């Protein structure tokens, strides 16, 4: 039996929300902040990762275009590929496109695996959450009510299930009994929620948030 609520920031496993500022690189933050739970998990460290890593070297060969957009799934293989990625530390954001600067002697995470959740399935992604860690997600978020949300459950009557803006799920639970995905976004500590936007769950797939979820691991 699942919990009723889930907040992996309770557990220590989500860093600071980040701000991507002009660069198109929600997909790289999204897909640092799942390998960061990952890791806290693995080695006890909290640590954010690089996301300009991910910018300047998961491109063309993870059909990525940078600031132009890219997938935490093909991000997730190019760090299993390189055999590492930066921390943020070492390599820090620049909200630009850059030539790739990847260096072992900085690498502060692997990755063995990824998953792809099933295409819709809110009670999938559920169990995922509570079990396995916060889990990159693609949301329609090509509407103003998301770029004015302020507070609560968003709920928005014109969203899609096709995605466009990869974010992280950090957590579930419920307002007053209104059910919802707690989101981590890339769009710094002003927007929404100090950063966060919770987003209505079991609300038929609502703006895709299950469209397209996955997650990575790390060996042992
Ligand atoms: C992500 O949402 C993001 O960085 N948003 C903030 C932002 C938007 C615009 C400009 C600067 C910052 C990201 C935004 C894309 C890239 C730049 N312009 C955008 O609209 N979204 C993605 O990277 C997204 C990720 C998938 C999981 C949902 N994504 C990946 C690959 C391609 C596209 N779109 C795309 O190619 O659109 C067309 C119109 C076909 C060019 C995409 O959205």
């Amino acid at each position: 039996i699942l919990p009723d609520s889930v907040d992996w920031r309770e557990k220590g496993c989500v860093t600071e929300v980040k701000y991507q500022g002009s660069c198109g690189a929600c997909w790289a933050f999204s897909a640092v902040g799942a390998l960061e739970a990952q890791l806290k998990l693995k080695t006890g460290k909290l640590v954010s990762l690089s996301a300009q890593n991910l910018v300047d070297c998961s491109t063309e060969k993870y059909g990525n275009k940078g600031c132009n957009g890219g997938f935490m799934t093909t991000a997730f293989q190019y760090i299993i590929d390189n055999k590492g990625i930066d921390s943020d530390a070492s390599y820090p954001y620049k909200a630009m496109d850059q030539k790739c600067q990847y260096d072992s002697k900085y690498r502060a995470a692997t990755c063995s695996k990824y998953t792809e959740l099933p295409y819709g399935r809110e009670d999938v992604l559920k169990e995922a959450v509570a079990n396995k860690g916060p889990v990159s997600v693609g949301v329609d978020a090509r509407h103003p009510s998301f770029f004015l949300y302020r507070s609560g459950v968003y709920y928005e009557p014109s969203c899609t299930q096709n995605v466009n803006h990869g974010v992280l799920v950090v957590g579930y639970g419920d307002l007053n009994g209104k059910e919802y995905w707690l989101v981590k976004n890339s769009w710094g500590h002003n927007f929404g929620e100090e950063g966060y936007i919770r987003m209505a769950r079991n609300k038929g797939n609502h703006c895709g948030i299950a469209s397209f979820p996955s997650y990575p691991e790390i060996a042992a």
